[PDB]
């Protein structure tokens, strides 16, 4: 039996793979100057579900003839703690990738949260979200949905299934049930629509594919697709395959992250 | 006649997971590994431009606060009908509610001010929708807007750790489990520290002006540090040690539209 204290103080507690990285405090841990290249967009990121959203988006824009959507891509190693460097924290004080700088204009604009970066780029160039209120709203319903759902998938299911030191039954069941509910939701939606927000591929599809599409394609945690009965979600699976064959998606996944040190 | 979207105005990990009747505490009857409608339900639709199907939770109060801030700012067209969706009763799985929000979470909003109604779900998206509709509580310049959105999306991506992680394991799980509690308490504290440090530098989360991002953040973190959420949690988290966050939380709690949003009455649907 573990005793719950009145006031929590276990700063040194085991956090699995991210022991040392995870802390009860935020902010800068060391001085860091990040490189800045010539392209309008500087992307400080890593090839994770959240990072690939942004390279995919940029490649989709490039593939549609938006010539300004070129970017410099730099590797932020989250296991090394690069996300706690002074320059990175300036861009994203939450110390998570992806983080972006738009230096197309007079002064650079810092953008973080992967879904927000997708929205920012979509509105800047008028691509991959409808310009009519009804269509825009439905994309946003699902884009925000993804932002609020993925934490359970990655931070709940993924953590306990793959990165916690012991396999803990109760958390795994709790978070697996939620992951399945989410998969079932998306499957049932995609049984009625070509893409998540209707007839047209959108930033919501990019956001959702990067987590749920890769998941059911068995590209994420080892054994997870099988554990979750991924193949049983036929409409989600068919949509994930369709999106995986887009050239911009393939280029987004294959993008080269340059060293910062 | 209800909502009409068409009409005019040591444990062994198995190889494949199998569900169970596993006791999740309070929400065991309700939670399932599938989504969708569970029964037929016609929701009331009133006369006001905004129909809000919700409950007085951290996610729900964001929207009543927003609507009341808009009204307090002179937006006479931001009146609403407010209806109680009981999440313990499973009202969120009724046919009309699922038609507005297939994810079956409150809050969900119908904007029937235009020619056809527009369903809006996700509390943060509802805030953004209302802010853009009326041009208030988000800046119109790109830099100002982007900073608000950074924090609005942040809130949406962070609250699951606070409610679904910390809240659940601290308050709702039948047993107090050490590893989950330490994981999610540490993350909650990181979030509180992050916010405290921002609010030491700025009057509101995105700068000198109050925004939808403050509403979204306050509704969780503000209420949390004011000891209004799970019993013992503010003490457990050392909430009073976050002095800039706590002062900001008090400041916003004193706003008249915030009080009115908290006090709103949720009408019965059945
Ligand atoms: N909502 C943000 C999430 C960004 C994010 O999670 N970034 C991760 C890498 S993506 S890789 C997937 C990621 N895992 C992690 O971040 C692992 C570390 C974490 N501290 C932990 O203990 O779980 C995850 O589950 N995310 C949940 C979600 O998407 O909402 C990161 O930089 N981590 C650095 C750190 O934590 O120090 C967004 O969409 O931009
Ligand atoms: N991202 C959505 C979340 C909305 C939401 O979570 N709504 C809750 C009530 S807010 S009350 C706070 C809420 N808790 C719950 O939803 C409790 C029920 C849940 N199934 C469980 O067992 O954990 C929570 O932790 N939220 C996490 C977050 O905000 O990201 C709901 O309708 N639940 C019905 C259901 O689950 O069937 C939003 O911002 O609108």
């Amino acid at each position: 039996t573990y005793q719950l204290p009145k006031v929590w103080s276990a700063a040194d507690s085991d956090q699995g793979k991210f022991s040392g990285i995870n802390q009860p405090t935020a902010g800068v841990r060391f001085e860091q100057k990040l490189p800045v290249g010539k392209e309008p967009f500087q992307l400080y990121s890593l090839g994770t579900p959240n990072g690939v959203k942004v390279t995919i988006m940029l490649e989709e824009l490039l593939a549609a003839g938006v010539t300004e959507a070129t970017y410099d891509l730099y590797k932020i190693s989250i296991m090394d703690g690069d996300q706690f460097g002074s320059d990175f924290v300036k861009i994203n004080p939450n110390s998570k990738i992806p983080a972006l700088l738009d230096q197309s204009g007079h002064k650079p604009i810092p953008v973080f949260e992967s879904a927000n970066i997708l929205l920012y780029l979509a509105e800047k160039f008028g691509k991959l979200i409808p310009s009519d209120l009804a269509g825009r709203t439905e994309v946003l319903n699902w884009l925000f949905w993804q932002t609020g759902a993925a934490p359970f998938l990655g931070g709940g299911f993924g953590h306990f299934f793959n990165y916690a030191p012991e396999k803990l039954e109760y958390p795994i069941n709790r978070f697996t049930m939620e992951a399945k509910r989410q998969l079932d939701l998306l499957d049932k939606e995609l049984a009625k629509k070509a893409y998540i927000a209707g007839e047209d591929y959108s930033i919501a599809d990019i956001a959702i594919w990067s987590w749920y599409g890769q998941l059911v394609q068995d590209k994420l945690y080892p054994g997870a697709a099988e554990f979750l009965d991924a193949a049983s979600y036929k409409h989600l699976s068919a949509w994930a395959e369709k999106i995986a064959a887009r050239p911009a998606v393939q280029r987004g996944l294959a993008a080269e992250y340059q060293e910062i040190k």
